């Protein structure tokens, strides 16, 4: 007696799509505060996103028009991250159910924010929202 078979998969968010477009971003950065300079390029900053996972283990790489860096990140592993200007919160990745939750906390006075990872149709899409405020990005293929 015997027997054998076969098959293959491919993931879809494994690829490179950059910023294609945003929506309610601008109350976002006005909400925080930003000044027209810092919402000029902050606004057109030309996202470039590169997404590559190996398990529970993702990398992905963000470059702007004034800088660019490489993020890894872990589902359920909490870490510090630090901005621009030097701002520190704790956050990450993690999901629920059949969604994806990403958390992020400033050491001020523990603002949450709050989002979350989908993709519809062919585009790329993560949602965020700030005190009410729910503003998205949506990134294309590169
Ligand atoms: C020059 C103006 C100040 C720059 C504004 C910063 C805007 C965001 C850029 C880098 C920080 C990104 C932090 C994202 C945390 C991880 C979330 C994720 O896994 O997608």
């Amino acid at each position: 007696a015997h027997h054998h078979h076969h098959h293959v998969g491919t993931q879809a968010f494994d690829s490179t799509w950059k910023v294609d477009r945003s929506e309610n971003y601008d109350k976002f950065m006005e909400k925080m505060g930003v000044n027209i300079v810092k919402r000029k390029l902050a606004a057109h900053d030309n996202l470039k996103l590169t997404i590559t996972q190996e398990g529970n283990k993702f990398t992905v790489k963000e470059s702007s028009a004034f800088r660019n860096i490489e993020v890894v990140f872990e589902l359920g592993v909490t870490f510090n991250y630090n901005l621009a200007d030097g701002t520190e919160l704790r956050g990450t990745w993690s999901l629920e159910g059949n969604k994806l939750i990403g958390k992020f906390k400033r050491t001020d006075n523990g603002n949450e924010l709050n989002t979350v990872r989908e993709i519809i149709g062919d585009e790329l899409v993560q949602t965020y929202v700030y005190e009410g405020v729910e503003a998205k990005r949506i990134f294309k293929k590169d």
